[PDB]
């Protein structure tokens, strides 16, 4: 019903393509992705005998796991759609509505652009490495630690980034139509 | 029936109260449920202490985490929502057959700000700020002189701690404006 409640009050591009891609991301996140990151810390392996070196090295290289960045991102970009829907809902039950609608799609592009930026700086590209070298205290000189399932995590990382990039373009095209029509 | 219950809660509210307060409430619940609840999944499983003394890990973990963060947020969310459905059924009881409606409403928004302030106060005093440390030094019995123990995911837990505090602080501001916005109309 939440899906069927937001069916109306949109343009042909905004009718479906944004919505189907949004459903696409959630299905990938829930059905498939969350079991890949299930044992991110359980199978983190470091070659040392120092107690506590594993905890600090894992926390240093993964300040926040990918699945929870995407979970945050989905929540943020969902609110402007939801908020405008209920905003127009009670009055129904032109200039102002146009003012709100363009603002609604203006926030989406901001959030997705902001979040794609974070992955790039934080994780230094979209590819995961098999080996990480760690020298934070209490670890001795330098320690080799090994990541769990690096290849599978890369595949979903690329998949999510590419789909997010598509959603940016669709929002932009929706904006330009509303720009020319004024 | 999350949509249905709040739909009744939506009735007889001011602009900011109609939209902004309830969307923030769903915002906090979503973060707590789908994201944060499994950051703290292995609080005690990956607590690590550098000692050979049996039971030092149990006493040191309990000394530094008297109550978990997620279980404080759960308690806070329960408390701040009770006045919501308290009035909902109370009027439904009366309806089944202004000032009283006024008296109930201003009291309701007065308890919400009280509970949020009190709970937000507990985090500060009991955890000494909003930032967790990688290392905790423990000397409670039966541990020998002083033992180093290491926390699990200190950086991630800090991120959600800040995010929860910031959102809770906003809910206080909206409630305060609601009181001022309401009082002037009289």
């Amino acid at each position: 019903t939440i899906l069927g409640g937001v069916n109306k009050h949109s343009t042909s591009i905004g009718k479906i393509w944004l919505t189907v891609l949004f459903i696409f991301r959630i299905m990938i996140l829930v059905v498939a992705a969350k079991e890949v990151w299930g044992d991110e810390q359980a199978d983190f392996v470091c070659n040392t005998l120092q107690p506590g070196c594993k905890n600090v090295c894992y926390d240093h290289y993964f300040p926040i796991s990918h699945i929870r960045l995407w979970a945050l991102q989905l929540i943020f970009v969902s609110t402007p759609a939801l908020l405008v829907a209920m905003h127009v809902a009670y009055r129904r039950h032109e200039g102002s509505l146009w003012w709100t609608y363009t603002s609604s799609i203006f926030f989406r592009v901001i959030f997705e652009a902001a979040f794609m930026y974070v992955f790039y700086v934080m994780y230094d590209g979209f590819s995961m490495q098999r080996l990480v070298k760690c020298n934070a205290w209490p670890c001795p000189n330098t320690v080799d630690c090994f990541v769990s399932r690096p290849t599978e995590k890369t595949v979903f990382t690329v998949f999510m980034i590419a789909v997010s990039g598509i959603c940016i373009l669709l929002n932009v095209t929706e904006l330009c139509y509303l720009l020319i029509r004024y």
